[PDB]
């Protein structure tokens, strides 16, 4: 089927640009379980011309992996090899021969944005300026992907990494799709994306575009302002069908300006063409930044 | 889409036979995460005519549930309401109004078969007679499902429960499908079943029938004889495409008779029509049982 064709090609085709000697990689502790497997911390000897050891993260499958998870790991490789942006996590290499498939990616010293924020306090002291900075960085990375006609489909604070210098890195591309041809991606079966982050047309009609990524960015903006809060708090996920279709949205959270909340609401308009594009969002966030000084 | 139609019907249609008052249910500790959500231990007051409290298990979604997981919870309800067999876990009720969707099911005091076996020793002392008994009980439950034209699709020791009296209960029906019409179920997208338990035609061609459940039962038979061992040990899941197609199978494990291993191999024939049916499997297991006395 499609996956056996992909697996075989991946193993057969050995892009020297990407293949890395397993004997030069040492795996350490588990950093998490992501969308399709586990991520561990690792170190890589003489990676990409760099002398000595480089600390990296490695994405791999678990023993009980399903075909869906394997597909997602290959999808993530296929996308990450094509993109390069200061706010998108970097692919360094892969191991595809003589052992389990491993992706070698940039290590983000602070982990996920949601973890980073939940460990902080609003005044780790983070100001509203810091939060707006985080959001803007993410919007920049998404402008780039959107220009590349890539839809991420799972934008959420758990899928943003926080690197050296508190720099945002969009990550977890296993579910991301190319929409160059048709400007949308449609999935006939049910999504494997949490209900509370999907745009209304994704949830009901299974349609994904850069405008549904904008809806998810609105939910991410709410996670940022609440320092890692849980969206639609106390609302069971299955109630989101009725809640969204009858025009309800999350309320303005505590320490959130009127301007920032209006931006979330515009991201959550029912009609996708009425939502901002990422270029608009970055502009809104820049303006809030300079107004605050 | 299909899921919003299902959700709405489930909430709207209130089969009095199944609906249970939330105020009569008390939830306790988490027993696990299953295929689509979490299972907790609970107690239910005046359940199904029974005086007083009854200990039960409750299946529910997590806050981050995807549409796939919600679909699977509804699928499980739809199937469990139709089946009744001493080796299939029982549905007692559901809560579908004024709060999160909850399925109320029979509590199995010993948990999963895989956990039960890994806590045991071969001589908890379990004899080969006990192990064969477990396998037979499971085969009986699968004969019944197969006669009902239901394919389970995720038969594995983690999805068998061990009740009072060490009685097997097949469980986790979220992925199970009706094949009354066509005698197969085909899934166009990738499966969410661990690669190491799927039949070769399920893995490559996405075809599921009662004969692919027979293949998975062979892997379950291997888990039983190894007291909870991990299938294809040390073999990455993505290598199973090449391994199975070139005709390789698991080796005979340590404390396993020649007859029992031949039964596993017959379950794993490449051609589904050459595998035994569950009625044959039960007969093989009964004969091994009486031969041992
Ligand atoms: N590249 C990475 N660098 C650091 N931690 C990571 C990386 N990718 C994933 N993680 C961690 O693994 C978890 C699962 O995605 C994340 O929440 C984060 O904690
Ligand atoms: N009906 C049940 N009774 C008892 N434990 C259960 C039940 N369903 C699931 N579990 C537990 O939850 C885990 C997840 O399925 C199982 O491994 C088992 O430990």
């Amino acid at each position: 089927g499609p996956l056996s064709l992909s697996v075989d090609a991946f193993k057969i085709l050995e892009d020297p640009k990407w293949e890395f000697p397993r004997k030069n990689l040492v795996l350490g502790k588990t950093l998490g379980e992501g969308e399709f497997g586990k991520v561990v911390k690792a170190t890589a000897f003489h990676l990409k011309g760099r002398a000595g050891y480089t600390t990296v993260a490695v994405k791999m499958l678990k023993e009980n992996a399903s075909p869906s998870e394997l597909r997602d790991l290959l999808s993530e490789f296929n996308v990450l090899k094509q993109v390069n942006h200061p706010h998108v996590i970097k692919l360094y290499g892969a191991c595809s021969q003589d052992g389990p498939l491993l992706l070698i990616v940039e290590y983000a010293k602070y982990g996920s944005l949601r973890g980073f924020l939940r460990e902080s306090r609003k005044v780790r002291a983070l100001t509203m300026g810091d939060l707006i900075s985080f959001a803007w960085q993410i919007s920049q990375g998404m402008q780039y992907l959107a220009e590349m006609k890539l839809v991420h489909r799972d934008l959420a604070a758990r899928n943003i990494l926080v690197a050296e210098g508190r720099k945002m890195k969009i990550s977890d591309f296993g579910l991301s799709r190319d929409v160059y041809e048709e400007d949308s991606y449609v999935k006939r079966s049910q999504g494997r994306i949490p209900v509370k982050w999907m745009a209304i047309e994704s949830l009901f009609d299974h349609i994904y575009t850069t405008q549904s990524d904008v809806w998810s960015f609105g939910v991410l903006l709410w996670e940022i302002v609440t320092l890692g809060g849980n969206p639609y708090p106390g609302i069971p996920p299955e109630r989101l069908f009725n809640l969204l279709k009858t025009g309800h949205r999350m309320e303005r959270p505590d320490n959130c300006s009127e301007e920032m909340y209006r931006l979330m609401l515009q991201c959550w308009k029912q009609e996708p063409d009425k939502r901002p594009v990422f270029a608009d969002i970055s502009k809104d966030l820049e303006k809030m930044m300079v107004k605050r000084r």
